[PDB]
């Protein structure tokens, strides 16, 4: 007595074989466990079907004449006010809509045949609150909005899980931006009241980081190199000629000094002795020792062995101590014997500025 | 006896000046060399005209009430099973459809008023086959789907000749993506079945490339730096402190060594002599030689000149050899005279690891 | 007699209270000083409205089903040829199109809900002329094309104002690339008509710079090194071994001279007294003085001490001048007493070249 026509969205519509009493084709379909009834002038499956839900909501299926689009509407009890609308097409793409309790738009999702989609939500005043764009390869950019339609949050998600998050002030101007990659590493930028860069911190996967402050002239006014081992170099008050004050912060003490474009000089003085930690522009440590003392039996000198980062000090023809500047960024003292030819005991890590100064006596 | 009305789809319908014997207006038009005849109540040009092709297939032209649309249908001999359908509107937008022998959809091209278009092909079971989107700037994305209707392949081609190729697996999951830029360089990514990046490969404009394997923590486990000259640095077993095993694959021989945060050291030992090719993080090479031998009569010292990438070897105050490390990534030997001052012969290219070793003797 | 409904674009559709003669709903609105009559089945403000401009141009507003989008087209007198099209949408995003005098695209602008936009200009033939994408964080890819459709300029500006500029040729090949960072530091490369690197300039964050011009074979034909305090060196006409004419540019004065594979020699004379400043490949500074005079009580000779870079001059067995060459790159002259035992007062920085020729008298 009837043939089936199968439709976009996996559904079938049943058309009467012969025309009915009114001169119309009867139509019957089952959607979400609910039976729908309809008539039309055509026998191909086109036309419109109604049905009522157990909760008195009204359901309206509408199939287009060429059968390439089903429209499924869910109305409240009164027939006028909308609850949800789904448009589906032969290529599987769709548009699903949600509505508030006035039949007015809440949510809209558009899904394309390649499964990509853009989504939008609207508050009760009809102003955008969030928008999400999902791409063919599952990657996503979500953005949030305040009540005055302005932007407040943006989050790009990359195919490689890497994400970028961007905050905006109440005015929609960029206030801050952080890439966070698959390494656990990240680059983070702060932006001033004028849209300019004020702060930049590149963190690396081994917890290490480098951070620069920027000034009115957009130069690097300060730089903080943070090493993975916890310590750090701190360059403050950087001028235009690449020079400023340098401060190395170690577990326990602090080494202080100067910066020039070429090299960082970290000095520590004790009586006439000044020890000098030098770092090149590339970052290779080197150490030197100078002594004002005009007395041979007490004048200190020292040789630097860059292959073992050790510095050996001598007094009156005799090696006194080895200062090693270790790869984990610590200094260790070990003493020589009275003959000045054998290292005694074991290395000792220096934990106080007073202990460096103590070796310089 | 009649008036031409020019229509959308560039065609004209002819309408007679007054009615016919049955009170209707006569309409005649010629389409692709076929004369279509029709009768309508109205004389504005609107109505339906039919004609029959010589192979018996029926043509139907339907001009809308307001002359705002033309539907040109072409059916099989039965007049019911569609073969093609074209709906052109007044703003020049259009819709071309092609049908299979069952009268079901096979191609739909939608053309918009600004000449841009979306085009879709469906297979014989009615699943999507491919989709092509041409945009205003002539850039175009080409998507291919499988017999099951899931995405398999997508290629964006941009107006600047840049392209983003994406391949997908049996599950609609991104397996591999290749962005290639307008400057002819290209980032390429591969993905495991978990979503995570398994391999990245950056090719530069000059055909040099950096291939990277990633681990489960996201860190880089293996690196292959390929130079333009074809030779490659193979870093493998890369540990979290930045260190790892290294291998340089040169024409005819392999240098071996280790890798640390700052540099790659490539080592070749012969007797007490050890030659060391050092490569910087920026790829800057520098060589040095050391010799355990004490006998001034046979100790090899060597000085490096970075300006010409060359190492001269010295035994007994007299220069012995030049080892030049070239920009095409080769090494050449040239002996001095017995007086130790004049280079003799012509430089000779080293091709064997023995030949480097034999020069260090 | 009617009720207001507000729409995307902040415009107003008036729909009449109920049906009239044909059973339809009358729609009316105002757009840019023009009234537009319209009619429809549904009553929510959906449907089409048409109106005639004073210059005979046609206007067609188009309001969608869910009331979320307005289309405002304007046509030439015919109603076939497009002039303008402005789609506006509920999320406040928008799309404007301008058409030349065959209804064919000239400019397309897309404004998004997050206030950002892309812009496309087309040429009189129909090709893409230029495209600028602007993002929420104000980051921007810009590109311009020649009337031949080929790419000419591609510049990417990042959120923090750091940019990457590429210029191409007539054949669509890379000719000039410049990466420029937020440190104000920048790399710049220039490629010849054959794709090889012809020119290279790295500007660093402290305004330090290295320029290298590469010749026809690929070698370095010129080099210009600029320090952090502004002063610089010019190496011009470099050959295979490294031989070429050198030049130094210090604040106030310029030393001319020669550069060979090992070092740079700058030559100045006062009489036969030739002073030579010598800079090694590593940059180690050294100075010496030769006199052709055959008189022991007047002949000038000087000593070089590289422990404090001082050049001590002596004439007639008596010390006269200390020429200290400082690491901030200036020269100082501290005179001695009449005998040559005591130093007089403080040092004096040289401000003219006339103050280097005047010392060697």
């Amino acid at each position: 007595n009837s043939v089936s026509v199968d439709l976009p969205g996996e559904m079938k519509v049943l058309v009467s074989k012969e025309k009915n009493k009114d001169g119309k084709y009867d139509l019957i379909a089952t959607v979400d466990k609910l039976e729908l009834k309809g008539t039309s002038d055509k026998n191909n499956g086109s036309g419109v079907l109604e049905g009522v839900k157990a909760d008195k909501s009204k359901v309206k299926l509408t199939i287009s004449d060429d059968l390439g689009q089903t429209t499924l509407e869910v109305f409240k009890e009164d027939g006028k006010t909308l609850v949800s609308k789904k448009v589906t097409s032969k290529d599987k793409s769709s548009t699903e809509e949600k509505f508030n309790e006035k039949g007015e738009l809440s949510e809209k999702k558009i899904t394309r045949a390649d499964k990509s989609s853009t989504e939008e939500k609207f508050n009760e005043k009809g102003e955008l609150s969030e928008k999400k764009i999902t791409r063919a390869d599952k990657s996503s950019t979500e953005e949030k909005f305040n009540e005055k339609g302005e932007l407040s949050e943006k989050k790009i998600t990359r195919a490689d899980k890497s994400s970028t998050e961007e905050k905006f002030n109440e005015k929609g101007e960029l206030s801050e931006k952080k890439i966070t990659r698959a390494d656990k590493s990240s680059t983070e930028e702060k932006f001033n009241e004028k849209g300019e860069l004020s702060e930049k911190k590149i963190t690396r996967a081994d917890k290490s980081s480098t951070e620069e402050k920027f000034n009115e002239k957009g130069e690097v006014s300060e730089k903080i190199i943070t090493r993975a081992d916890g310590t750090r170099l701190e360059y403050t008050g950087i001028k235009s000629d690449g020079s400023g004050k340098a401060k190395e912060v170690l577990k326990g003490y602090v080494l202080e000094g100067t910066l020039t474009a070429e090299k960082t000089t970290l000095v520590v003085k004790e009586g006439t002795v000044t020890l000098s930690k030098n770092i090149s522009k590339s970052g290779e440590v080197s150490v030197e020792l100078n002594d004002t003392d005009s007395s041979a039996a007490t004048k200190k000198t020292a040789a630097w062995n860059s292959g073992t980062s050790t510095l050996t000090i001598t007094v009156n023809s005799k090696k006194t101590k080895d200062l090693v500047f270790t790869k984990e960024n610590t200094i260790t003292v070990q003493q020589y014997d009275s003959n000045g030819t054998k290292l005694e005991g074991s290395a000792v890590e220096i934990t106080k500025l007073d202990e460096i100064k103590n070796a310089l006596k």
